[PDB]
């Protein structure tokens, strides 16, 4: 099976895709024949609508530049054009000596339930592999030779881990094996690269059952060296608790279309792995504890940094995150007030939140429920707690 018509596959329905069908016109009739894939069909075919609208067509980035040499066209680089709708954009990747057959850049994308092409003017799909009997059964798919595939781009391990998470749906017996044992391979593949499939992976709003998955193929080991030093095998650590719940959170604050602070997943995992660190430097060296944080936090964060590049805008953030940890425990006459302001505080606390229930500790979930009162009371109140401690 290498096609099904219009009406026998899942009715697509030309009808729940967008404004996005309109380009494919302009296409189809200044000469060549354009295909949509991937991130709207794997999931439409399931019925579930679609997370972005990546078009696909012979027509060069160039023959394409001189079509939408009218439409405010944007972004460099080779072929992937984007062409501008407003809260809708679309992808132009062209096929891919470099170019040819759309069978062509079938063989070079990646996975099965995830490369399926379709024209509005055939209003058929075309399957060039098991894809639809993969989408089927709930199976993920490599597309060719596990071996090769990934020790040429073993960033396809990653991907091939995040989409069984998403969807509900198991890896494949042959596809899955090689993995275990590359995993590591990861290791040269610049850290910033690593940084950014990191967060596609789990702050993808999926990550708890993601990470349950990445653990498991020693995968989470490579990007969080730094951390999984300190698992235990019991199973229950804080820091092991912790970010089950950090996630369970994120999980569910972004099934719930809301903003999620990026740097605070990180500062958000790493507390005990640099709070494990700050401790034994602490001592081992002739030092005074606020300094002594200090360059426990450099080093986890070259030494994590070192294995995924993360932006500055997200360190000094993160740096902020903790040494609020150390404000809002000095219990302060009015300096309070001041911190409460403080631009990046609520993380701060939502960490805290998070913190004093893991480590069970008593005098710090007695300070939540502290600053959880006094923050969202009036002035008459707070004037008043401050004034119960003095």
């Amino acid at each position: 099976v290498t096609v099904i018509p219009r009406e026998q596959h899942a009715i697509s329905r030309k009808d729940i895709s967008e404004n996005a069908l309109k380009v494919m016109y302009r296409l189809n009739k200044a000469g060549y024949e354009a295909w949509l894939v991937g991130g709207g069909v794997r999931d439409l075919l399931l019925g579930k609508k679609p997370k972005d609208f990546d078009v696909t067509t012979n027509a060069t980035p160039e023959q394409v530049r001189k079509l939408f040499r009218n439409c405010r066209l944007v972004g460099r680089r080779f072929r992937l054009a984007h062409v501008m709708f407003g809260p809708e954009i679309i992808e132009v990747a062209t096929f891919r000596n470099i170019f040819g057959s759309i069978e062509e850049d079938a063989q070079r994308r990646d996975f099965t339930i995830n490369s399926l092409y379709y024209s509005v003017a055939d209003f058929t799909v075309r399957d060039y592999v098991g894809g639809m009997k993969d989408l089927k059964d709930g199976v993920i798919r490599l597309i060719g030779n596990p071996e090769t595939r990934y020790r040429e781009d073993p960033v396809r391990m990653l991907r091939a881990v995040r989409f069984a998470a998403k969807l509900g749906m198991r890896i494949s017996p042959e596809t899955a094996e090689p993995i275990p044992r590359l995993a590591t391979l990861l290791n040269d593949i610049p850290p910033a690269h690593l940084f950014e499939e990191s967060l596609k992976l789990l702050q993808a709003g999926y990550g708890y059952e993601t990470y349950k998955l990445l653990c498991e193929y020693h995968l989470f080991q490579p990007l969080f060296p730094t951390i999984t030093r300190y698992f235990t095998e019991n199973g229950d650590s804080p820091m092991e608790r912790i970010i089950e719940q950090v996630l369970k959170n994120t999980d569910t604050r972004i099934h719930n279309d809301m903003r999620v602070n990026p740097a605070f997943l990180f500062a958000a995992m790493f507390w005990y792995p640099l709070l494990e660190t700050a401790q034994k430097i602490a001592q081992e060296s002739g030092l005074t504890y606020h300094d002594a944080f200090a360059l426990a936090m450099n080093d986890v964060l070259d030494e994590a940094c070192r294995s995924l590049a993360i932006p500055k805008r997200l360190t000094t953030l993160t740096r902020d995150i903790w040494q609020l940890q150390l404000r809002m425990s000095r219990r302060q006459g009015k300096r309070a007030w001041k911190l409460l302001e403080h631009p990046k505080f609520r993380a701060a606390y939502d960490l805290l939140a998070l913190r004093a229930e893991v480590e069970r500790n008593a005098e710090l979930q007695r300070l939540v429920k502290w600053w959880g009162e006094f923050q969202v009371s009036a002035p008459p109140d707070q004037k008043g707690m401050l004034n119960e401690l003095d």
